[PDB]
C-alpha cells in the first residue's frame, strides 16, 4: 500500500532532508502508455504527484487537498528504462517546502528531473466554437512524436473558441483508473487536462511539439478524476508562451487550476 511512484521514505537525522526511492518499470501501470519518440517518459504531471505526495508523506494534515505547488520546474525529460530508480527528497517546514525529484544512476550519480516548490492551499460574447474532432488532434501528436496510449487519450470532445481558447471535455479512461487510490492528484488526469493546450490556436499555428516546462500555482480541489470539462488558453509573451489550465465538475466546480503553464517547443 505504498506509494507507487514516491516509494518509501527515510528522514536523514544528519540534516533533516526525507529521502525516497522509488522502482519505476515502463511495465509500470500506464506509464507505457505516455511515449516520446517511441520512448516511455514519465509525464510532467508525475512529479506534480510525487511532491504532493511527498509533502503529504512527511506532514500530517487534517484538511483534504492541503498542498499548493507554488511552482514546479521540468528540468530534464526522464525515459522510464528498466530498473530506474526514481530519488525523492524533501527539505522545509509544513508551510513551504522543497521538493527535488531524481533518478539515481548506479550509486553516487543522480541526475534532477524536477524541482518543487510546495505550500499550503489557498481556499476557493462571440467567442463561439470550432468544433473539433479528438482523434486528429491524437493522430497530430502521434505524428509529431508524441504517443498517447489508450490511457492518456482523456479527450472525448473538443472545440476551438475564435480567441483561440481549447475547451475539453474530458473522461479519465479505463486504463488509467486501476492503482488510481494512491494519488493525492492522478498523473494522467492532469495529463489529460493539459493536453488541451496542444489544441489552443498559439499552439496549433506552430516535426515538432509543444509540451510544457514549469508550473506554477497548481491548485487542487478535489478529485479531478472527477473532471469532466477542461479549458486551456496559451498567450505567447516575452520570447516565452505561457498558458492556463482549469479542470471542472459536472456541476461545473474546479477541481483543478494551473495558473501557469510554460510551454517549449521540442524537436521529434
Amino acid at each position: 500500500d505504498t506509494h507507487p511512484l514516491l516509494g518509501v521514505g527515510v528522514t536523514d537525522p544528519t540534516n533533516g532532508t526525507r529521502v525516497w526511492e522509488s522502482e519505476l518499470d515502463p511495465d509500470l501501470l500506464w506509464l507505457a502508455d505516455h511515449v516520446i519518440d517511441d520512448l516511455v517518459v514519465l509525464p510532467g504531471a508525475a512529479y506534480a504527484e510525487i511532491a504532493l505526495a511527498a509533502a503529504t508523506d512527511t506532514f500530517a494534515v487534517e484538511q483534504d487537498q492541503p498542498w499548493m505547488i507554488s511552482e514546479l520546474d521540468l528540468r530534464q525529460m526522464l525515459h522510464v528504462t528498466p530498473g530506474t530508480v526514481l530519488v525523492t527528497t524533501l527539505t522545509g517546514d509544513e508551510q513551504r517546502c522543497q521538493v527535488e525529484i531524481r533518478t539515481r544512476s548506479g550509486s553516487s550519480g543522480w541526475t534532477t528531473h524536477a524541482t518543487a516548490t510546495v505550500a499550503r492551499a489557498e481556499p476557493l460574447t462571440a467567442d463561439l466554437e470550432d468544433q473539433l474532432d479528438p482523434d486528429d488532434l491524437y493522430q497530430r501528436l502521434r505524428g509529431a512524436g508524441q504517443q498517447h496510449g489508450p490511457a492518456f487519450q482523456g479527450i472525448v470532445g473538443l472545440a476551438v473558441t475564435q480567441a483561440g481558447v481549447a475547451r475539453a471535455q474530458v473522461r479519465l479512461p479505463a486504463s488509467a483508473r486501476t492503482g488510481s487510490r494512491e494519488f493525492m492528484l492522478h498523473p494522467v488526469m492532469m495529463d489529460i487536462a493539459l493536453q488541451t493546450l496542444g489544441a489552443t490556436r498559439t499552439a496549433t499555428d506552430l516535426s515538432a511539439l509543444v509540451v510544457p516546462v514549469r508550473f506554477a500555482g497548481v491548485h487542487v480541489y478535489g478529485d479531478i478524476t472527477r473532471g469532466v470539462r477542461a479549458v486551456g488558453s496559451l498567450a505567447a509573451a516575452g520570447d516565452r508562451l505561457v498558458g492556463e489550465v482549469v479542470l471542472t465538475d459536472a456541476n461545473g466546480q474546479p477541481l483543478l487550476v494551473v495558473d501557469e503553464v510554460e510551454m517549449a517547443v521540442l524537436g521529434s
